[PDB]
């Protein structure tokens, strides 16, 4: 019993945290083979920030001007190149403890692990989901820049993001490790608001899911709706579209609860026009969208890595 | 900016967990230098639950009845004693990921983090405070005994956890690493209910404190209160009390806002009060209570 908001053990991602300097900016790198990725504003300087040309910057720098260092070892950069917003410092090392791992981007509602690090050392690590504006709601300070986001799939890690920067609101930004940016956003000093934000509804779902597998079941109702009646509820509510592919992935869930997913559906829709009326599920006054249904299955089910 | 439930990176504690069996019974052990540590129930059968007798138990033990698995590797148990609730089985290989490391009893209202683990294999990571009744309110099932709790404070590893059972309630029960469990618990199947849980006080407080940081001040107010009339309305609430030595530990966080821990007492009354009227701190509708004021400052 008991559900907690669970990141990945974070071992195999710590081993290959570095400290990527360049001038007066220092940010962490990821070192994974010969090759160390970090955000390619680590070049700027503030005024470069402001409107950057990448390549041009790129161009004056020299293998030297970078120093990586993996814990008390600085690691020699034999060259360097750039893949969209991200930097590739290949260094004359193979990273020695470089898990089996893949570049994977992700879709909004997916859930990844964040190994929060300052100065190529990690702090901490926490669970949180690609909002459907493309942000994360993090916890990051100033020199975060480089800090990553991962799955970690049997042994296999998956890596999804880099975080890259804090926009006004405080929500964060970042890439998958390609360098492509989720979300609207560029990598420069300039006025940029994320969109209006939305629930994840199937999120929302398997989250009810697990309260009932923890004896938590005063919400469900005798009742049923169609997916067009709940999408046309869930629009109301600025909750994404539940779509047919969502019933799907709820389909263990319903069938281990006994709980048809639009019957999941007809409590999630009376709590949207009613609230919970003084009431938590699994200790929370507000619905909870930051588990996945695979993250509600693994976690009630004990999946090891 | 913003705030999160942060739990500690686990790979200093991952490199120690290790599968101990010990006939039908597998669980997880943490191997630290020449030693593995597990919950001494590890060796119970059966019908000897309800009131086992641990020393007799274990003298009817010999090395090669515990089987301890690193990964793919036996390790080979050469010698078996039992400290409080914990069993330590001395094995012949030093662990060469063991960190630098200390063991910690921590007290209510204390957080952790807690490695979760099945058969020796890390399955994931999250953030628990020790209650005020002396449970943690973890994330487990069969198979995590064993599974630790710590934090991580300049490179070094304070071990202040080892999951020994679940409570009827679903809440979990435990030692610290020299066996002795947190609150009136056996490491028996009689009956045992954890005492009426309370809020940590001084942990709302600190996630206030918290929330004025990272710019959120709607739940001020422009009143103080004393420490004592403070208590009276918290207790009836079911709030801890706070005591002068939270309000000390407050300093920090009461000087950095420039809100005294008195008037953010105030405040607290306030929001038991009234509650948050469709408001939010910090993204969360109830006052968080598994934030320490050093893990307020550390995050901050
Ligand atoms: O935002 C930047 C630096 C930066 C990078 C790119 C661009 Cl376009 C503009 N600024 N770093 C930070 C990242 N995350 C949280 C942060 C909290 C506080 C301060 C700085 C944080
Ligand atoms: O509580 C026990 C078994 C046990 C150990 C020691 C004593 Cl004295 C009595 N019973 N194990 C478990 C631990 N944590 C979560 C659990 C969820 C579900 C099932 C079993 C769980």
């Amino acid at each position: 019993s008991g559900f907690r908001k669970m990141a990945f053990p974070s071992g195999k991602v710590e081993g290959c945290m570095v400290q990527v300097t360049c001038g007066t900016t220092t940010l962490n790198g990821l070192w994974l083979d010969d090759v160390v990725y970090c955000p390619r504003h680590v070049i700027c300087t503030s005024e470069d920030m402001l409107n950057p040309n990448y390549e041009d910057l790129l161009i004056r720098k020299s293998n030297h001007n970078f120093l990586v260092q993996a814990g008390n070892v600085q690691l020699r950069v034999i060259g360097h190149s750039m893949q969209n917003c991200v930097l590739k410092l290949k260094v004359d090392t193979a990273n020695p403890k470089t898990p089996k791992y893949k570049f994977v981007r992700i879709q909004p509602g997916q859930t990844f692990s964040v190994l929060a690090c300052y100065n190529g050392s990690p702090s901490g690590v926490y669970q949180c989901a690609m909002r459907p504006n493309f942000t994360i709601k993090g916890s990051f300070l100033n020199g975060s820049c480089g800090s990553v986001g991962f799955n970690i799939d049997y042994d296999c890690v998956s890596f999804c993001y880099m975080h890259h920067m804090e926009l006004p609101t405080g929500v964060h930004a970042g890439t998958d490790l390609e360098g492509n940016f989720y979300g609207p956003f560029v990598d420069r000093q300039t006025a940029q608001a994320a969109g209006t934000d939305t629930t994840i509804t199937v999120n929302v779902l398997a989250w009810l899911y697990a309260a009932v597998i923890n004896g938590d079941r005063w919400f469900l109702n005798r009742f049923t709706t169609t997916l067009n009646d709940f999408n046309l509820v869930a629009m109301k509510y600025n909750y994404e579209p539940l779509t047919q592919d969502h019933v799907d992935i709820l389909g263990p869930l319903s069938a281990q609860t006994g709980i048809a997913v639009l019957d999941m559906c007809a409590s999630l829709k009376e709590l949207l026009q009613n609230g919970m009326n003084g009431r938590t599920i699994l200790g929370s006054a507000l619905l909870e969208d930051e588990f996945t249904p695979f993250d509600v299955v693994r976690q009630c089910s004990g999946v090891t890595f």
